[PDB]
């Protein structure tokens, strides 16, 4: 924790971004770039950039 949940599906298109689906949860490893955050998915066990407007905090 702190854990975020994916609100929508996202398909990667660059080299550092991560593909994910509605409902995957993430550990945010690095959140200092406003729009793009470094995450690890607790579902697929994978690491890469995700867009921040595509996740919400878990609660």
């Amino acid at each position: 924790v702190t854990l975020f949940v994916a609100l929508y599906d996202y398909e990667a298109w660059t080299e550092d971004d991560l593909s994910f689906h509605k409902g995957e949860k993430f550990q945010i490893l690095n959140s200092s770039e406003g729009d793009w955050w470094e995450a690890r998915s607790l579902t697929t066990g994978e690491t890469g950039y995700i867009p921040s407007n595509y996740v919400a905090p878990v609660d």
